[PDB]
């Protein structure tokens, strides 16, 4: 039928149906739900390595027929003809190319359907670079650079995706092996701990293994690790110059600078998919700018992750022996106004997760008021402090699966074979 | 598929879930759109004999399974009572032995609670005798003094005749034993607790003398076998309360802050083998956040955060202070704090979601699962540095369960 969504602290009721053109399963049933399971469905649309006719041809109809929708062509000329064109396309190579209208519709419209990101009231302002001319690892190289360069913007933090080629025959993949343009070398201890962001240690080995001599230090810049066309990666150093950072400093305490943390400006994510019309880019980096609990609660204080709320609540003098006294919970504040007043002070966009979701429920009412729906996953939307006290926290959402998307891919370092 | 598989991706244990098959009932999902967060997704509508037949037999079938009687000579003649009873009244009654499992069962399948590591110790006390709202006074008081033990919380339950006909549903209509009333001012703002300005009416126009303060325990409205709902004060010697002080700020009991240490959900209907029990008020203790964040500052609620803030001397000029989570911390340290020094039992949401992923475990080694809702689980501050949050969960509905039921001054027929 259709479905209400309500907001129970403002009685706002929302009448969805473009949930009605979603196409993939998401792992629920009417028995079970799985919206807390991180990657819960494998329904893919297309299969393993280069389909069929019958498989990618309509796909592609369906995101032409929706490209030629979205601009009130559609039985037009145009729309008739690009249709006999990919046909033949499929047809001569078993594939099609994007027009670049059509490719930047589809990243944006990617981009809009990420029902995981708070951040999509910006969806329609997104550079696109095409590089879907790129044929080897430094060529790689040189758009990323581009890339870190125009959205970094001097700390006026820009949107950008980079495309580059798409799959052709799953052996010849484009990707960037790390998972974010910029992060930070995680060092496995020998007195067992770790040094550096824990998250990486895999992948810092993999670099180390690759002849990347590490500095062995706790903010050390991962260097970039780029596969052309399902050749061997290479390894890459970004120039520094082009990676803005931001030293933490408190408002009040004048001890935190003296914890001697940093983080860099710009998040970019570069090991997600982008999936148009049945084409799949396995190289498509993307980035944007931080909210400050990604950097101060999650980065910061995860367990598994940088841990720094002891020796934070340590300087800050609090009894730490029972969580009663909601220690943590103290030190995760000040925390989070540590890396808010830094990235401000520098003139590196940054936003709150108070403004960020007040700006989210207002582009929920205007997807609704023009598309009859925004998919949305209350679990990753609502922030990981401070929930309650944020709108998205109070506002039922609908989870749905509509294409153009961004997908998960397996690591290639499960799938890569050498040479 | 026969196993189902979550991983908490802080400590990398993956646990199998064979239990989802057994469920039965449905989540609200669809098989290409998720309602996780939606939180709702007749009183004619009483079974029928050939719906009953099938709840019953899935109820006691899991019940002699539980005691390790399952095919034995007592449970099929159970059976065969329970059906006899089911054609002749076209209903039937639990024992007590299965009354205790059911509203145990109840409480173990209720996904959305984290603290369901103390299921099994439930002291439930049988009211299926009761016909009158004097006697359903009776009950919950002792219920409340049982409960309350001089601030050594128990958790208990009380049972009400189980629904008839839907014409003669016992109810208490109160959505908690203990709540504060509201009060709407003619100027727009509020007197004590805003979320219960709608039953602060109801009480009032039954008769109700409103003191009109800022925490006024509110009259238990109970209704017996249908009748019309009739008021009652709950001794004020039975209604512990704890006063809101802060550790370390001498300002804060200067707030005049106060609140009742004893959590009792009574809107909520017990379902236990296709019986409907429309009146079945439970109690436990609380968690720190329940108080600290959502009723004390909610925008709805009541609100201190910037009182709170102000006292603190924060910058509320723009929100990037963070000056709402800094005041939010505080004031939780306070609820916790108070009821510590008190010595009324209360658990914060670190102990608790610890607590409670050891339950999930356990669950998942003796059980082969536990449903649980991620979105109602995770406490509603400091979210991601507890370990629920990394917590992958499967959500179904198993029965027994607790139940949403339409509020009693939506349907009822006044006589
Ligand atoms: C411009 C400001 C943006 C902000 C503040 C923002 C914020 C966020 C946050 C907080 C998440 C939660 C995931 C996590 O916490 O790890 C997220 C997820 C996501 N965002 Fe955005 N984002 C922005 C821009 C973008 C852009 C430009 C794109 C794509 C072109 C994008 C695509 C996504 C996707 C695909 C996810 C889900 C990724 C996953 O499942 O791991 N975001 N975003
Ligand atoms: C023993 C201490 C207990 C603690 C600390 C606890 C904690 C909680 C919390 C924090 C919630 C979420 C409530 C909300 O945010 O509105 C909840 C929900 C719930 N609890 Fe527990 N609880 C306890 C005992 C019990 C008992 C004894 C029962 C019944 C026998 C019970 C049944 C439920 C149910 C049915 C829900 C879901 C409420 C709903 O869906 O609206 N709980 N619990
Ligand atoms: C699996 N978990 C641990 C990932 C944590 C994580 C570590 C990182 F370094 C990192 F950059 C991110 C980006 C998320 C993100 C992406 C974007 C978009 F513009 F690209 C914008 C934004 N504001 N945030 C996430
Ligand atoms: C449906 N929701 C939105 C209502 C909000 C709400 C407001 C309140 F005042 C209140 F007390 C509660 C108690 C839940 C609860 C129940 C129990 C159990 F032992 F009874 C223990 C516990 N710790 N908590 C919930
Ligand atoms: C819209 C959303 O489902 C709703 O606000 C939920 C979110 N999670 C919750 N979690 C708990 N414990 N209590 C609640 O009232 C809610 N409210
Ligand atoms: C178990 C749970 O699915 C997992 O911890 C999720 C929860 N919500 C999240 N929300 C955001 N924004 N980012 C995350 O990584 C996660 N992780
Ligand atoms: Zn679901």
């Amino acid at each position: 039928r259709f479905l209400k969504v309500k907001n129970w602290e403002t009685e706002v009721v929302l009448t969805d149906t473009l949930h009605l053109k979603s196409t993939l399963e998401t792992g629920c049933t009417e028995y079970i739900c799985m919206g807390s399971i991180m990657h819960p469905s494998q329904h893919a649309r297309r299969p393993e390595d280069v389909a069929t006719k019958d498989q990618l041809f309509p796909l592609a109809k369906e995101f032409i027929d929706q490209y030629y929708s979205s601009i009130k062509r559609f039985g037009s000329k145009a729309h008739m003809e690009r249709l006999e064109e990919v046909n033949k396309e499929i047809d001569t190579t078993s594939t099609y190319q994007l027009k670049d209208t059509e490719l930047i519709y589809g990243a944006k419209h990617a981009w809009r359907n990420a029902s995981r990101c708070v951040g999509r009231i910006q969806w329609s302002k997104l550079q696109v670079f095409d590089a879907r001319d790129c044929t080897t690892a430094h060529g790689m190289f040189n758009y990323i650079c581009n890339h870190v360069k125009y959205a970094t913007n001097k700390g006026n933090l820009r949107s950008a995706i980079t495309i580059f080629p798409q799959r052709t025959d799953g052996k010849h993949d484009f990707r960037v092996w790390n998972s974010q343009l910029i992060r930070y070398a995680g060092y496995k201890q020998p007195d067992g701990s770790t040094l550096g962001d824990p998250a990486n240690v895999q992948f810092t080995e993999i670099c180390i293994q690759q002849g990347w001599k590490p500095p062995r230090g706790r903010f050390d810049v991962l260097p970039l690790l780029l596969q052309a066309n399902g050749n061997d990666p290479e390894l890459f150093q970004i120039p520094p110059e082009l990676v803005l950072e931001v030293p933490i400093r408190h408002p009040k305490f004048e001890w935190f600078k003296d914890l001697g943390l940093k983080w860099y400006g710009l998040p970019a994510v570069s090991n997600m998919l982008l999936e148009i019309g049945g084409l799949e880019f396995s190289a498509c980096p993307f980035s944007g700018w931080y909210m400050g609990t990604e950097i101060g609660v999650r980065d910061y204080c995860d367990n598994s992750r940088y841990n720094i709320l002891e020796e934070v609540a340590k300087k800050m003098n609090l009894d730490m022996r029972k969580t009663s006294s909601l220690w943590k919970d103290q030190a995760l504040v000040e925390i989070n106004i540590a890396v808010l007043y830094s990235f401000q002070s520098d003139k590196v966009t940054i936003v709150d997760h108070h403004s960020a979701t007040e700006s989210f429920i207002k582009h929920m009412e205007n997807e609704y008021r023009c598309r009859g729906g925004c998919p949305a996953d209350w679990v990753w939307i609502v922030p990981p402090m401070s929930g309650s006290i944020t709108p998205v926290f109070h506002q039922e959402m609908l989870n749905y699966r509509l294409t153009p998307s961004f997908e998960y891919q397996p690591d290639p370092w499960n799938t890569h074979v050498w040479k």
